[PDB]
This record gives structure tokens, sequence and C-alpha cells, in this order.
């Protein structure tokens, strides 16, 4: 075989790109695509398009401009610009608006520098931005804004935007606006860090400053004071420049109030009924507040007839939190994923008005996601088909007949295509679907009224083509048996595998609670370079605590972090090394985050199995995490709940253990997610015991390691440990 | 030969242990010395001893004494204990007195907990202590103290200690009170650091400790604000007869008022005279001031008849600061090391009151340190003999014909010692001499009436058994000749050393300005074992910039910093090569502190000679360091000083250049004195440009990387980066 293999600097570089197709709906008929950087909207039925603006347009604009973002009825469009990155999505930028009609901009009340949070109403051309932490409405985008709020105080006082823990753990957004749904009404929530304490580090930026900074950060770890959160309502339409704008609250029911509590969901039902999910400290009792607004009084009334309790026995609510309602037409009934009976995820549905809701799906499978609903159907995402936790295909079901479920998906192509996410249209006239592997994406264009397939709209054509000239590794999903349950497993396999030969084998681990590592997903990543050009398996796999197969499986590891998860990598790895095609002389472990961690305790285990492995900012000691996401799983670290358990699945106990194994600690200085302390800890924890190891700090890098250098570095790094750990003297 | 080499665990187990002889004079005659945990006292003069603190008396006090100290007059005993260390010499400690007459602890008017230092009077027992940034003085142990200042303030004001940049850079010392000699004056410096920035940077502190803590330092970087400094005499005998007694203020003379300055020197002549001298922020200007109670107005008055200038055409004033001086016991003249005519340090004489000083002692070498002086003879150490500038011997001058100059130690034992330090008795009766080197340390007391040998304290007979049964390196220290001027280079070169054979180099590095690298100490470290055990040569070279040898060579390097002494290694190494036996594919280069920053502009310079290098704790830009220190031999970071060559002489601006090269990182985090931010910007230059290297951060050690296990760790890293560096694969 002549071909080149695909190598590091091809991963680094990226040599092989996959091709997209995002698309934005602005209608039910027609969406939005970034073409050669000219905007052109397409009509979906017939797949012609028009320039809706042309890349030149702002060849003069002084500049460059970050992002777009069109007024949903088209009228303007918003030049942002000045992009400053903070957390994982939240940045700050300067925004300038683009009047379609006059082809001008506006040059009048503009939009200030530093603008934490913008964004259009759902119909029309209102505006809502927030800067200084306060909120702030513009009815038209040249008229001047309304103030909203008064009380906004940096690291204090937020309104419309979260800190830093809701935008990382309860929402994932900076975001904290929610437009009804005709632009009447905003709703927002205010988040007060008073008590959190902050965490501090240093950032050294460019060379010539003299002084490193110290970055200071409202941060609640584990049993720490959290944020406190209010809610309210404003009336958009009746705002007035001479009075102060009037802000309705909502106020969390009594079961939450008794005790430190969580906003965790606001979805508008109609134009005059909100529903909110309220959740304990205490992960594990949720209640939905439905709200209506009352003509007479200007009020917000949520009816205790209307309240919906969502609780767990066995672990935590939902995923990661409790799960999103979706409500019909007029509001008075809803469908949302709920842990069933079997301890599967499933769509119930609920009437306003009543406590008990039906399933409307059930099996052991899981129901991902709902996608959109009509009065006739709800379409959703499940990895039903053919058992494969690690699939997923799109389904719609009959609302007046539950037994009469179609798979839209999942015969389209099954060689190719066995994982898909899906985007409908305003009204669900159309569906964009996107199949991601475990073949190269396909991205086609559909109509709901009889599915029928119109057009292929990106199949990576060019991609194929190239990846014929390269000896590509191949990816083999299959299962392992442990007490009469399956668990799933993946393994990049080097071209040519021959069963007959013996492989180093790498273990790609994450294994957080609800992750998913062995699915069908196409991938050109790290593992690909190793497999092709390194003659490595790389393997993953999902054990205890992992996703999409049910609570028993992923509430195993409830109260228990760093037990179960890491004792199911050893034993797939002991599985995997008796298998004839694996060299057991050559057997790693690496991950990054909560994968870090399990790496790191695996390697601390005293299993013998690993010869060596990395940790890529990983935790340490669960109290050194933050408290939204360590509670979820861990309890409080008090001796009245959960503190022993706490004490005894640190990474530091296990020291001792790593003296025979290579160890590689990675860690980026200005990580605000996963603290430098945990791997400051770590190291120590090592010197103290006089074990050797391999280090990397990597300066001003966060958890993403992910500036182009320092990502071409640590890849470096590692790979040549890796092959340093492998080859054969 | 089948003997044990001397190995890395016996250099990090201490099992071959240099026996000490450490004595403290009492008085003329006696000394205390510690023997099996008991303190003796011995009488000088025949070597009889008795018992003068049983190691039983303090079982029962309940805590772990760090150290004691015995007022002048024999009466009490200070026990210092709860010892927690700041910076180089800054601590904090409680404090007992022991009355030794009534053979009791003092329970009464104790000095606090949290004491930051605490002196005996030169006669009595007077105590003067610092506590809270405020001074304190007992004149009797059990009495209450007399409160002397209150503007002590927490990182701001400072009175009787000094802050951190003139603890680690001006006085060596964290006292800053002077005692007169007969104990009425109590002398003291108050420094102000309200402007100054503070360097921040994270403590981790042990695994229970949730959030890190921020340590906050005053400490100015190169051409930042500097801290102010006055100086203060109280008479200590006034304060039972007042109510507060005044501090009386000697002012800076108007030639270091213009602009800013340093307290450099405080001296006591006589019991109504002080000396001070100060220095400009521009350290090649410096004046004493000598001044003299007038018992009429209470005050304290310099007459600029008495002034002296002491200046540098050609760099800075003093090896690191303007030396002391050594008052005759009239205090109307006094003797000082200063920089002759031709550059070299040698006595001066001086009248109080004539400005122009007589040289006693001159010749192409260097006085290093006045050590006593006598009615009849001053007693001073320096490196004549034999022309060696590694050498040191102690000689005696007298003062009525500076003729008659004889050494007092060159010739006891010539081949075993070359390298003397020395302790005189009170009133310098007898004297304590200390060989470190060439051969085993050899302890020795002597008397000043006849200069006869009394007896041999300690030989380490023990230590010389032990050695026989090693294979032990030797050691070479010669020169080699450049631009006509003889430049010092030792080398540990292991057991059975062959000059027809080639062997792998590590050039051991310090090299900044006054340094000394080869000299003849005996030395039982690192180097010891990579010679003995692992058969490299590790060299030193003391090129430009380097000590002890005029100003012609220590000035060489003045306002270029990172030129001549970083070129002068890389030429070492050149010359190491044509001498025949050194294997030049495997040069390596290794520095701590400024070492490791030589050491990265050598690897750094594209020169090819070395190929690999470890730098521990590096300077990397000197507009990172201390103002005192970088400034002394920098001048200002401005354009119109020297911003041009702190610009050049970075090592981030030479990090292309390490492709060349294998290079380890190595700093402790909690570093005070070289802040991690300099290590810091080299690897995030070295990631910049896709260099590969090794990195070891060493959490919560500073400078000294000196905790037992961090010690054991890094040399332990060190080593296995030494030998695969050299291995022949
Ligand atoms: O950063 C973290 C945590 C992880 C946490 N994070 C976990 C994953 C989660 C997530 C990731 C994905 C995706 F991979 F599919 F895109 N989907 N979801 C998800 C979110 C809500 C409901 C269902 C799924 C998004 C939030 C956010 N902060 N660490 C935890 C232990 S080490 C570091
Ligand atoms: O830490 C430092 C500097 C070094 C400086 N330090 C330099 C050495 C100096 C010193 C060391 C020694 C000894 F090694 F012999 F004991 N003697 N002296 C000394 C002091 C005053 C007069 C004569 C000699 C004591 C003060 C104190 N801070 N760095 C400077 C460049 S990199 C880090
Ligand atoms: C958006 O919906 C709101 C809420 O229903 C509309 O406001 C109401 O309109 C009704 C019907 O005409 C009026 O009688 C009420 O007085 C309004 N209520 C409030 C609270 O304002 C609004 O008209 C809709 N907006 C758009 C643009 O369609
Ligand atoms: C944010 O929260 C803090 C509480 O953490 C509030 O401050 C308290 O306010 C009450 C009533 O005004 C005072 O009596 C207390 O002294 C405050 N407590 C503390 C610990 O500071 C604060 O008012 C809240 N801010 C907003 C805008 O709601
Ligand atoms: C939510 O989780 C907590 C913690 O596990 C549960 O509280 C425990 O419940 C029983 C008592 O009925 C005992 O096992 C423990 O004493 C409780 N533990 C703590 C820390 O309080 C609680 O029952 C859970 N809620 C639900 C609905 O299951
Ligand atoms: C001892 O005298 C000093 C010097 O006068 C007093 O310190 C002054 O106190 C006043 C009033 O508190 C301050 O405004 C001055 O700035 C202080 N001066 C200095 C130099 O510190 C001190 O308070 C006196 N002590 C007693 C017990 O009276
Ligand atoms: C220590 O020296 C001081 C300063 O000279 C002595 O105090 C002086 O003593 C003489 C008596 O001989 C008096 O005339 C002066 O008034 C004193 N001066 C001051 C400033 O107090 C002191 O007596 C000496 N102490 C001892 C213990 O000898
Ligand atoms: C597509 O074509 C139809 C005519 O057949 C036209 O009405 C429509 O506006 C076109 N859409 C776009 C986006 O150009
Ligand atoms: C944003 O900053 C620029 C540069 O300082 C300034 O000229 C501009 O007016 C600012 N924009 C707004 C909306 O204030
Ligand atoms: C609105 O409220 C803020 C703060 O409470 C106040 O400063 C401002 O003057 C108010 N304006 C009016 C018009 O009431
Ligand atoms: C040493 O011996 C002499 C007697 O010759 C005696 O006076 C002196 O006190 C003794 N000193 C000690 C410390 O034992
Ligand atoms: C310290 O200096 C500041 C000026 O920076 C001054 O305001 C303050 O009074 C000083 N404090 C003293 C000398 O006690
Ligand atoms: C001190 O240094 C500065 C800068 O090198 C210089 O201009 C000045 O003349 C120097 N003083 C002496 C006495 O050489």
């Amino acid at each position: 075989d002549s071909r080149k293999t695909y190598t590091l600097t091809d991963y680094l570089k990226n040599t092989y790109r996959l091709k997209l197709y995002s698309l934005r709906w602005i209608s039910d008929h027609e969406y939005l695509y970034k073409q050669e950087n000219n905007i052109l909207v397409f009509n979906a039925e017939y797949g012609n398009s028009s320039v809706f603006l042309e890349n030149s347009t702002f060849d003069e604009f002084g500049h460059s401009i970050n992002d777009y973002s069109i007024s949903p009825d088209g009228q303007f469009i918003l030049l942002e610009y000045n992009y400053v990155k903070q957390w994982r999505h939240s940045y700050t930028a300067s925004y300038d608006i683009y009047d379609l009609n006059k082809r001008q901009l506006i040059t009048e009340e503009r939009i200030p520098n530093n603008t934490q949070w913008v964004t259009w109403s759902p119909v029309g051309h209102k505006l809502a931005y927030v800067w200084n932490n306060d909120i702030y409405v513009k009815i038209e985008p040249n008229l001047p804004s309304y103030r909203i709020t008064w009380t906004g105080k940096e690291d204090i006082i937020y309104n419309g935007i979260t800190d830093w823990v809701y935008e990382e753990e309860v929402f994932s957004a900076y975001s904290a606006l929610w437009w009804s749904p005709n632009g009447t009404f905003l709703a927002y929530a205010q988040f007060n860090d008073t008590e959190v304490p902050l965490i501090e580090y240093s950032f050294y930026s460019d060379e010539s400053l003299q002084y490193p900074k110290t970055v200071r950060v409202p941060y609640p770890k584990a049993g720490a004071v959290n944020p406190t959160v209010k809610f309210f309502v404003v009336n958009t339409d009746s705002l007035s420049s001479v009075t102060n704008a009037t802000s309705i609250q909502i106020t969390a029911p009594a079961s939450m109030l008794i005790g430190d509590h969580y906003l965790c969901d606001v979805t508008w039902a109609t134009q005059e009924r909100i529903s909110l999910q309220w959740l304990r400290r205490i992960q594990n009792y949720s209640v939905m507040d439905i709200c209506d607004y009352d003509e007479s009084s200007g009020r917000w009334n949520c009816l205790v007839a209307r309240q919906h309790i969502e609780m767990s026995t066995t672990g935590w609510v939902g995923r990661f939190r409790p799960s999103e309602p979706h409500f019909t037409l007029d509001g008075n009934s809803f469908y949302k994923i709920i842990s069933n009976e079997e301890g599967y995820r499933h769509i119930c549905y609920f009437q306003i008005d009543k406590k008990d809701c039906t399933f409307i799906t059930k099996g052991t499978w899981e129901v991902i996601g709902i996608e959109a609903l009509t009065s006739d159907y709800l379409y959703y995402i499940s990895n039903e088909y053919k058992g494969m936790p690690g699939g997923r295909n799109l389904y719609k079901i009959q609302l007046s007949d539950y037994t009469k479920v179609t798979c839209l998906s999942c015969e389209l192509n099954p060689e190719r295509c066995q994982y898909y996410s899906v985007s409908f249209s305003k009204e669900a006239k159309y569906y964009q679907l996107r199949c991601s592997g475990p073949g190269l994406p396909l991205y086609t264009l559909h109509s709901s009224v009889n599915d029928k397939g119109l057009r292929v709209l990106e199949d990576n054509s060019a991609l194929d083509k190239m990846l014929q000239n390269v000896q590509m590794p191949s990816k083999k999903l299959d299962f392992i048996i442990l007490n009469e349950t399956k668990f799933w497993y993946q393994m990049i396999l080097p071209p040519h595998f021959d069963k007959s030969k013996k492989y180093p084998l790498l273990l790609d681990v994450y294994a957080g609670p609800c992750s998913q590592k062995a699915d069908t997903v196409f991938r050109l990543n790290w593992a690909t370079y190793l497999a092709s050009t390194e003659n490595i398996i790389v393997a993953s796999f999902d054990g205890r605590g992992s996703g999409y197969q049910g609570d028993k499986i992923m509430h195993a590891i409830n109260r228990r972090l760093g037990t179960f998860e890491v004792e199911d990598q050893i034993e797939a790895a002991r599985q995997f090394s008796k298998m004839g095609f694996v060299d057991n002389k050559r057997i790693a472990i690496w991950g990054w985050s909560y994968g870090g961690y399990v790496t790191s305790m695996v390697l601390g285990s005293g299993s013998g199995v690993f010869k060596c492995g990395i940790a890529v900012a990983p935790v340490s000691r669960w109290e050194y995490y933050d408290s939204v996401y360590t509670e979820r799983y861990m309890g409080l670290p008090t001796p009245e709940d959960n503190l022993d358990h706490y004490r005894n699945s640190t990474v530091m106990s296990r020291a001792e253990n790593f003296k025979q194994v290579e160890y590689l600690l990675i860690h980026g200085t200005a990580d605000d997610n996963v603290h430098f302390q945990q791997s400051a800890q770590i190291s120590k924890a090592l010197v103290d015991v006089g074990v050797d190891f391999q280090a990397m700090w990597y300066t001003d890098e966060d958890h993403g390691i992910a500036s182009s250098t320092a990502h071409q570095h640590i890849y470096t790094h590692m790979s040549h440990f890796i092959k340093q750990c492998f080859s054969l003297p």
C-alpha cells in the first residue's frame, strides 16, 4: 500500500475538512445559508435562492465583523464585532445595526461597546441587550433604549445574564432573557452572588505586562454559598421614557423557598402563559409552575393546581437537569421527556390541570430529544433502532394513535447513516437531516407532508475522493457483558487490521455521568492519527454511569463518583487485553476533564493493567469542583450527608500506586472551570511519596487548551509520550 | 576497582555527612557547643567544659524549641518556638524567656505570639522586638514593654524590620534595628511601601484547603515605585522616666533627597556616634554620614566635614552594596574595603574628618572581608595566596607597621586547606578557623596572643574512613587564557579519569555579577554523583562579570546583563572540547536562578555547542526581577536610560533557537523571588513558535525548592533527563 497515512500534521493543520451545511430557518418555507460570505435565502420546496446580503456591502466597515444576526422580519441586521471571549458561552462584543430597507447603517442610539448579550424579539425587530449587568430594550433600532433594571453590579448582581455557575451548569448560555412568543413580554432572571466566594488565579498576559494580574470569579465550590435567584416579567408594550419600567416578580414555590434552590428552566407556553421549573440544591426534587398573565391585576398567577412535581428516588432529576416541556398551540397540554417506572427516558403527555401524565413512548431504549410538535405529530430523536444506544434516528408519533410510530431516517442509508440530528422549519413543514456517521456526513432536505426526500444539500463527495487516497482506520462498535448487562465499546482500528498481530491499545476515556464515548459518529481526530500512522488501537468504553441506557446504568454512580465508572474502565481494558490482537504489555489510558479524573483514578488503582497514561485538566478532589455539577451526583460534603465519600474519591489519596506507571499530567494555568489547583494538588501528592512523573502547564490557557499554538503543542507533546511509552526495546 | 560509587541515593539521603563545629562565643574566653543535644560551655584556653543546659530541662516545655539565645550577661535565655518561615531571612515565632539564675520560666508580660524579630541589647539583658510591624522595648524580661512606634501597618509601614526587597537585596536580614554598643540607644529604619506594586500568586496549601489563597507581597520590579525609608534613634535609658520617648530622625543628605535612594548600612562607631551609608537609586554614588549625639539638644548632627563619598565610574558601588566600615575603639578613624585605582578591593584607612583615605593593602588580588580589629592588629580574609582567586586565607596586619603582614592560615595544611573562614571571640583573644577545602573540612582553635594552635575541634575522621571505600571524583581547579586575561574553571572528574577517553560534559552555571563558581571548596553534591556514578565531567567557569578578580572583570557586564557572561560560558565549552577529553556530541548545560537564565540564554543562542539543558527558577526578562538588584547592573528600563538592552536580553526573544536543543524548565509555583511568571513566559513563547520541551512545576515550593520531598524529586527528575540526554542509543 503506497498511500499516505493520516498523520499528526493532517490532524493539526486540518488537511481533511468535513463539509457542513448550517442553515437557519426564517419561516415555514425559507432558510438562510452563508455561501461565499454572501447570505443567501433558500426556498425549501424548489431549491432556488436569492442573494439577501452581498459579501461586499460592508467592505468599508472598518472592523472585522464576527457574526451577523438578521431580525425575524428581515428588515435589520445586527453586526457583531470586537468579540472578546469570557467563559464557555459568555463574551462581550460591539454591535451595529444596518437597516436593510434603507441600505444604511444606523448611527443614532447605538448599542454600547462591551455589550454582554443581545437578542431580537422572536417576531419583528425589538432588541433586548445587557450592558454593565443591566437590561435594556429598544422598540426600534434607531430609538433610545428603555432601561429595565438599575441594580446591575459587576460580579455581584446579574440581570438578564447568568453568573459563572448558571452559565456553565444550568443554562449552558450567558443569556438569562426570554421573550414571549410575539415579543410583548420579556422575562428575565436576576442572580445575586454577594456571598459566593471567589476563585482567584494569575493571568500572565503578553510578555510586556510587568505584573501578572489576578482574575477573580464568583465560583461556588461543592458545599459553598450559592448564588440566589429571582425571576421577573416586564411588559415591553407599556414602556415609558418618563417613568421607570415595572418588572413583576414571580416567586418560587414554597417547597423551594424553604432552602437553597435553582431556577433551571424557562419556557413560554403561549402569549400569556409561562412555565418555570425550579430545582432544590438537593437535585432530586423539582417543580414546574405554570403562570398566567392576569389582565386586571397586571400580575402573574401560578395556580397550585397547575403545579407539577418531578422527583427521582435513584438519583438526580433529568440527564443534567429537568427536561424542557413542549407545549401545544393552545398551551393547555405539553410533552416532556421523563424517566419512566422502568427507569428509561420517554415522552410523557401532561395536561396543565392534571397530576398524572401519560407515557406515549416506551421500551428499553431512550428518547434523546423532542424536535418538533404539530397537532397531528410529535417528532423526536431516539436510539431505538437496532437496540443501539450509540445510534440516533428521527421518528414521528401519531398523536391520535400512539401505536403508529414511523422512523423517518432509519432506512435512508443504513450503512452510512446511523446517527442523525434534525432541524425543522417554523411550523415543521420541512426538516433538514444531518447524518454524522458511521460514514461521511450527509445533509438532506425533506418535507413533512409525505416525508419526501427533496434534495441532497451536502454529501461530502470531495472529501470522500480525497480520503480514498489515504490509509484510513476503521471503527468497530460492539459490546461486552458484565453481570448480564451489555456495555458498549468502540475501537478505532489501524488500516489493514490483522487479528493475528498484537497492537498496543490506548483507552480514550471520558466516563462522566450520562456520558457516551461509544457511538456511530464519524470523527477525524487524534485517535485517527494514532490508528492510521502509529498502528495503535484506540478504544473507548461506556460503563456504569454512562447515559442513554436507562437509570439503572446511569444512576449506578449516584453519591459514588470515582467508583464504578473507574472500575468499569479497568474491567473493559482487562477484557481487551485478553483479546488475541491486543499487546497486554502496551495498554495506555488518557482523558481530558472528567476523563482526566478517571484516567488518574485508574492509574492510582494498583490494577497493573496500564503501563502509562495522560490526564489533561483533571478533577482531583470533588470539593474543588463547582457546586451545581458536583452536588448533583455527590450530595453535600458534610458529615451528615456525603463527606466520607468526597474524601475517599480523591486522586491524591492514591499517589503511592503511581509508582508503577508512567504519568503525564497537563493543565492550563488560566483554567476557570477545573482550576489549576486540582493538578497542583496531584503533583504535590506525587512529590510527597517520591513518584516521578511528567508534567506540562500551559500558560494562560483555559479548560479547552484550544488556542491554535497550544492545541498543536499539547497534541505534539502527548504523541511523543505515547510513542515513547509504546516503543519496544 | 570494586568499591561502590557515590550514587544519587547517597546524595539525596545524606549517607556521607559532613561534620561541622558550630560554636557561639559568649565572652572573650568561652563558647557554647551542642554535644548530644546538651549545651556545653567550653573554656577556650584549656578545652575543658561544663554542662550549661541539660538536654532534659525543656522536656516538659510542651513545644519543640527551634533555637535559643542567651543574654550577653548570661542571666537569661531566649527560647524560640512555633517557627514559621517567611522569605530568605524573615520568619515569625513565639518566645519565652527563661531565668538562668532562678532557674524558671518567666510567665509574666510575655513576648507576644507572631513576633517578627527579637534581639538582646549588646550588653546586659534589654530586649527589643518587633510585633505587628511596631517596635517594643523591655528593660527587664519580666516587666511591661514600652511601645516605640504606632505607625506599623501590615504590608505598608515596617518599623525595625525590612520589607521584601530590603530584606533580600539590601540588608540580607529581616531586622532593621541597631542597638548602640552599650545599649543606651536603639537605632532603627522605617520602610514605607504604600505605593509599591504587589506581586500576587496562588498558594494551594494542604489538600483540605478548598479555595487557594492569593499571596500579595509589595515587591518593586525594575523601574517601578520603590519603598521610601526613614531612620530614627530612640534613647531607651529614658523610657522609664518619660511617657513617650521621642524617636529622633536623622534625615538623608541633600544629595540623596533629590531622588530615589536607599539606606544601605548602619554601623555604630561609639556610644554617641553612628554612621550611615546611603545609596542613590542609580547605584554608582553613595554617601556616608557620621553623626554625633548632641547632649544639649537631644539631637543627632552629621557634620559635612565627616561625610564620605564613594562612587564608581565603571560600575556600581561595592560587590553587592557599599561595604561596612570598621571603627577603631575611639571612633575617630575607620577601615573600609574599597576598589582602588587599579580596580582591586583593598583596605583603606580613614580619619572621620579627612576625605582622602590611605590604602593599607595592595596588589592584583582582593580583600574579601575585615574579620576583627584590635588596638594593634587588623585581621582579614583575602585571596592573595598563590594568586588563586578561588582560595581564601586569614591575614594579620600590624597597625603600627603595614609592611608586617602575617598569613595566619596559608601554611597550616597547604594541600588540604586553601579556603578558610574565621570566628573570633568577643575581644579577639581566640579564633576558630574553618577550613572548607579542597580536602575535608577542618575546624581548629587558636589563641591570638601567640597565634598558636590550641587543638583540632573537628577533623572529619569518621567521614574520611567511609570515603576510602567509595570511588570518589576528583576536582581540577585551573585557568585558561582569553585575550591576555586569566579565567578560572573547575572540573569534577569521574574516578579513574583517562585523558584518552571522551567524556560527556555538563556545564554547571551560575555566572551572575560577582559570582565565583571556580573555587577550592570541598562539596558533596549532585555533581559528585554525576561524576562518580554516571562518569560525567561537571564543569564550571568564571567569565566576565565574575568576582574577586578586580573591576575590569566584574564590571565588564555593566549595563549589559545577558551578554559577555553568556558568551563566555559558550566559549568555555568550546575550550573544553579543545582539551580533547570531551565528547562534543554530549555537552549539556544547567543552572539555578541566575544560572537558569544563563543556561536558557546559552540554549537559545544558536551556538550548536550544547545538546541539552536544564533551567531551574530562571530569570527570563529583567523587567520581571526586583528593582534594587536589576537596576544595580542594568540601570533603568526607560528609553532615556537602558530600555533597549532590557528588551534585548530576554530569554523569550530566542524561542526559535530552542528548536536545536532539548530543554527542561522547572519552577516552584510559590517563588516569591523569581516569580513563576518568569517561567510562564518562557513556556508561552516556546509554545508560540512550536518548540517541544520538558517542564516541571513544584506546587508551593519557593526559590530554593528546598522542602525535603521536592528536593529529592527535582534531582531525581533532572537525573533521568541528563541520563536520557547522554545515553548512547
Ligand atoms: O466542565 C465540566 C461540566 C460538564 C457539564 N456539561 C456536561 C455535558 C452537557 C452536555 C453535553 C452534550 C453534548 F455532548 F451532547 F453536546 N449534551 N449535553 C447535555 C446538556 C443538557 C442535557 C442533555 C445533554 C453540558 C454540560 C458542564 N460542566 N466538568 C465536570 C467534571 S470535569 C469538568
Ligand atoms: O535572588 C537573587 C538575588 C541575589 C542576591 N544575592 C546575591 C549574592 C549575595 C551574596 C551571596 C554570598 C555567598 F554566597 F557568598 F554567601 N555572599 N554574598 C554577598 C553579599 C554581600 C556582600 C558580599 C557578598 C547575597 C544577595 C539576592 N537576590 N536573584 C538575582 C538574579 S536571579 C535571582
Ligand atoms: C402579542 O400578544 C399579546 C398578549 O395577548 C397581545 O396583547 C393583547 O392584545 C389583546 C387583543 O387585541 C388586547 O385586548 C390586550 O389588551 C393585550 N394585552 C396586553 C397584556 O398587552 C399583543 O397584541 C400581541 N402582539 C402582536 C404584535 O401581535
Ligand atoms: C443580594 O444579596 C444580599 C444577601 O447576600 C443582600 O444583602 C443583604 O440585604 C439585607 C436587606 O437589605 C441586609 O439587611 C443585609 O445586611 C444584607 N446582607 C449581606 C450579607 O450583605 C442584597 O440586598 C441582595 N441584593 C439585591 C439587589 O437583591
Ligand atoms: C434526595 O436525596 C437525599 C439524599 O440521599 C435523600 O435523603 C435521604 O433519605 C433517607 C431518609 O428518608 C435516608 O437514606 C437519608 O438519611 C437521607 N439522606 C440525607 C443526606 O438527608 C432524599 O430522600 C432524596 N429524595 C427523594 C425524593 O428520594
Ligand atoms: C507617642 O508619640 C507619637 C509621636 O508624636 C504619637 O504618634 C502620633 O499620634 C498622633 C495621634 O494619634 C498621629 O496623628 C501622629 O501621626 C503620630 N505620629 C507618629 C510619628 O506616629 C504616639 O501616639 C504617642 N504614643 C502615645 C501612647 O501617646
Ligand atoms: C552608655 O553610653 C551612654 C552614652 O554615652 C552613657 O550615658 C551617658 O553617661 C554619662 C555619664 O558618664 C552622662 O554624662 C550622660 O548624660 C549620658 N548620656 C546619655 C545620652 O544618657 C551611659 O551611662 C552608658 N551606659 C553604661 C551602662 O555604661
Ligand atoms: C423561488 O422561486 C419562486 C418562483 O418559482 C419565487 O416565487 C421565490 O421567491 C423564489 N425564492 C427565492 C428565495 O429566490
Ligand atoms: C465604541 O468605542 C469607540 C472607540 O473608543 C468609540 O469611538 C465609539 O463611539 C464607541 N461606540 C459607542 C456606541 O459608544
Ligand atoms: C429610576 O430608578 C433609579 C434607581 O432606583 C433612579 O436613580 C432614577 O432616577 C429613576 N428614574 C425615574 C424617572 O424614576
Ligand atoms: C576549666 O578549668 C579551670 C581550672 O583549671 C576552671 O577554672 C574553669 O572554670 C573550667 N571551666 C569549665 C567550663 O569547666
Ligand atoms: C507612607 O507614605 C505615604 C505616601 O505615599 C504617606 O501618605 C504616608 O503618610 C506614609 N506613612 C508614614 C510615613 O507613616
Ligand atoms: C552613574 O550612572 C549614570 C548612567 O550610567 C551616568 O550617567 C553617571 O555619570 C554615573 N555616575 C558616575 C559617577 O559615573
